[PDB]
């Protein structure tokens, strides 16, 4: 009396060869929609409740879920699953993609960068750079492009840049580098000087 | 909470081309199942309520019913049906054979050939012999493989032959043949002759 719908469809997944993929396809309605999947192209259907092949790297859930073991490239493609009852049909497509292998460390990452800041001239500027990475990422600054620190700067041991005694010279934007072995990134923001500072 | 299972699976079936073609695949189990058909080897499921193609030539009913229309030789092969509940599977095979049309009457048919008869001498005997065909068999007679009608013996205008004043003579297997411009069939029973008759 109520069709298939789906609660949680399916979505693209991109992973490394050799790894283990699932894919969720929650249902509801009435009665309640057994799902079983496709491979987009293939003759075979997969059940949920099966022993099944033993020899077969994918199985279905009862709950729905497509797992596949072991993925070499050759599972890449679209997998659809689907349910069917007295009440009506859905069906949902997924893309796997398969990808070599790979020693790949992340490029360092900024997660606050300095922020934007109107400070009064003979005062003190703090801006802040907090960067994560693995390989640890050194921090470093620029100043409309080129580096940063003159005298009356320095930068501390967190990575905040420190320049003491503004001026209305020492206005423009300044830009937090987190550089590592893996990769650079770069967050920049404007500094304000005035003799207000407001 | 009750597995599915099949009320009427399908069967084989040999049609003409350009004929419909309809497999039963009737069902039940709670819930209700909803069966779906797939060609064997084909990566299409055909699903019962749908628009569906219009230029397909199958459609599923909600009854389980597989109707395919002007059936071509392409379409021979084993056809699935299949039905998934959160209760269980079932799946059931029917293969179809697509012949070339062909103008080709059937032969004649015995449907009651002479009975075995114990008959007593200087009697009379109808060895009777209904046939039927489109066109219409002529009747005709053998005795233990020789034409028959001697005198004493004249095949009547229904087709059964008549033989009078018996004797130990004439016993033996009598054929009844019927012919026609599309076949031969025959039907055999062993008259006996006693002075008994008993």
């Amino acid at each position: 009396r109520a069709p298939p719908q789906f609660v949680v469809r399916p979505r693209d997944q991109i992973v490394a060869q050799g790894r283990t993929v699932t894919f969720p396809c929650e249902t509801k309605g009435n009665p309640q929609p057994a799902v079983f999947w496709q491979k987009e192209g293939s003759q075979n259907l997969l059940f949920p409740n099966q022993p099944q092949q033993p020899n077969s790297r994918c199985s279905v859930s009862p709950t729905g879920d497509l797992t596949i073991t072991n993925i070499q490239r050759s599972d890449a493609g679209y997998y659809i699953c689907q349910a069917l009852t007295v009440a009506g049909s859905i069906l949902a497509k997924a893309q796997l993609e398969v990808t070599d292998v790979l020693t790949d460390r992340p490029p360092p990452i900024i997660l606050q960068g300095p922020a934007m800041q109107t400070l009064a001239v003979d005062g003190t500027a703090l801006l802040k750079c907090k960067a994560t990475g693995d390989p640890l990422p050194v921090i470093s600054w620029l100043k409309e492009g080129f580096t940063f620190p003159d005298p009356r700067a320095t930068i501390q041991e967190q990575g905040t840049l420190q320049i003491k005694n503004l001026r209305i010279s020492d206005t423009g934007t300044y830009t937090c580098v987190a550089t590592s072995s893996s990769g650079e990134t770069s967050w920049s923001a404007v500094l304000d000087v005035t003799e207000s500072g407001k």
